[PDB]
């Protein structure tokens, strides 16, 4: 480290036949299995996912395995703006048209080539595919439902079982609102700072949205919620981890701080923060664009924009993947279930 | 959630003639095209090539890792020609007389694709991704796959935090029907008192002798102590039961572990669990073409005493190990893509 800027993002452009094959496959699969989250689809996910165009499978497998580019941008998925229908005003509200579920299938199949798709009880009702869109009364939130600038972060950076890969699929983005991404492989940083960041001298806390639902889940249940405990008594942890010659990253400026009375930890963090800010790079998700982010090597944010709440607003589908679901067994209700409690 | 019945432990799958012959054809052509069972051309495209296997076998493997019901899967029916196989090598270092066994190595490597990430150890069989399990002269008394005395049951590489999630053993030759012993944590009768003690870091699990032999060599060559050596000298205290306490995972290796010194509760709880696993130990005989997939987080395995002749007719298995996440061992690997631990 550091590696060059061109190495960070790899672009794949699907041709017409590949795009058409995916459109046909995903509609047919939705028809047969009933839903993008269907148990019948999940039980057979690998098999169905290997009916996708071979070149996409190879690109996805390579991206995961070789660990070269930290972001994979796949463009060319057919998306019809009319058939898609208006953007829902809330993730809770069902869409006018069933069309967006076809593209949820695409996302769900893509996860098979990366690892185990999973969800959170404390986000969108434990759904395996999220809707990223603006929601009234959340304009000022640091979440996917805000309109104020979304500070860049590791996805669920606080949680030890946060995702390995984050998938964002553009469905509608008329105003070309960019997603910011910066890679730990591109960071210039002193050996002094790296060693401090590699020690457990930092407290990273859950974000507003997780806590909102954690509070009500502890009410409906008897027991306290692990997420609530992570806010109140966060365990000290490292920001850089893995192999020190090319480490992985765990960071969330808006919901973290160094240990108190630890100036070298604070200085190291601001030094790392400044670099990630410097190398922040815009990726505009157009309809059909899939962005695969290595959540162990990348931070991402999203620019401020103006929501209209009139059916034309920015709309993404989102899925998270863990390379090993079994490591979160103690936070799940049974071995096979994919939602963390 | 525990204990479960013995009937739930082992699931048998019998391949039919068409499935067997399709696998024989597939693995032969894969070997031809890719040049070796461990070839980088094969490994880079492994899931695509693995998905050319018969769909019922793919579904049985995928369900086995996802459902986590049965803790052992026995797939029978892989064609294995005893004559074309040629004589069992006298050591894993000796190349076999015939190239036939590498065809079955390919079956094994392909099977791993549906369970997770195949990996290896620098300190075992020179970092090979598929091992040979067979008796070697001078090692009759070893607690390894090369011994002929009773192999005490254990979690595979129990000492290591990045030990495998799944262990695959493929029978090639076993004329005298030597049984592989298996016992599952799901089937054990244990008190809550013992379970609590076993869930705390009050046990020291150390590497087996085979690991350390090679670690000592690699230490002198690289010019620094090997991680495995440190694990032998200063083992970090760890729990024998982990995961969810209602249906826990198991990490144990009696022949290479001890309870914390001066800890009689740890000593007693370990002895209780040990005696219970011993009572529930179940014989599975691997005949030619029998694949045994073991969940290493829920099962211990051993092997009965037998007599080796070292005349080319002795018991011979192929072996591979799978981790559900290769990335977690990054700090003990040379680079991100490298599949062999340092
Ligand atoms: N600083 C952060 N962690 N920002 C992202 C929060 C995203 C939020 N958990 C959501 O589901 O929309
Ligand atoms: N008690 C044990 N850990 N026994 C198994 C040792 C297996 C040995 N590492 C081998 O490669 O053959
Ligand atoms: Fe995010
Ligand atoms: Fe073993």
């Amino acid at each position: 480290v550091p590696r060059g800027s061109h190495m960070m993002i790899r672009y794949v452009d699907l041709d017409a036949a590949e795009g058409a094959a995916l459109d046909e496959l995903t509609r047919s699969v939705l028809r047969d299995h009933g839903a993008s989250s269907s148990p019948s689809l999940l039980d057979d996910l690998s098999l169905v996912a290997h009916r996708m165009p071979p070149r996409l499978i190879r690109e996805l497998r390579r991206f995961r395995t070789a660990e070269e580019a930290s972001c994979l941008v796949v463009r060319g998925l057919p998306v019809d703006d009319r058939r898609l229908g208006p953007t829902p005003l809330d993730w809770r509200e069902p869409p006018r048209e069933p069309e967006s579920e076809v593209h949820e299938v695409f996302l769900t199949l893509a996860t098979a080539h990366l690892g185990d798709i999973f969800g959170w009880s404390t986000l969108q009702n434990g759904r395996l595919v999220h809707d990223v869109l603006p929601v009234p009364s959340h304009e000022n939130d640091q979440s996917g439902h805000g309109t104020v600038e979304l500070a860049w972060h590791t996805e669920d950076g606080f949680h030890p079982y946060r995702c390995d890969y984050l998938l964002l699929l553009g469905l509608r983005n008329h105003d070309a609102v960019p997603t910011g991404v910066a890679g730990v492989d591109q960071v210039v940083l002193s050996d002094e700072h790296r060693e401090v960041l590699s020690q457990p001298r930092f407290l990273i806390r859950p974000d507003t949205e997780h806590l909102r639902h954690a509070r009500t889940l502890a009410a409906d249940r008897g027991s306290p919620h692990a997420v609530q405990l992570m806010q109140d008594e966060p365990e000290p942890c490292a920001v850089l981890f893995g192999h020190p010659d090319r480490p992985y990253l765990r960071i969330d400026p808006a919901f973290m701080s160094p240990l108190p009375g630890d100036p070298e930890a604070a200085a190291a963090l601001e030094a790392l923060t400044a670099e990630l800010q410097r190398n922040l790079t815009d990726v505009v998700l157009s309809p059909g664009d899939l962005l695969v982010i290595d959540n162990y090597r990348v931070v991402h944010g999203r620019a401020a924009f103006k929501a209209r709440f009139d059916g034309t607003d920015r709309w993404l589908k989102k899925a998270v993947v863990t390379r090993d679901l079994r490591k979160s067994r103690a936070h799940r209700k049974s071995a096979a279930e994919r939602v963390l409690l």
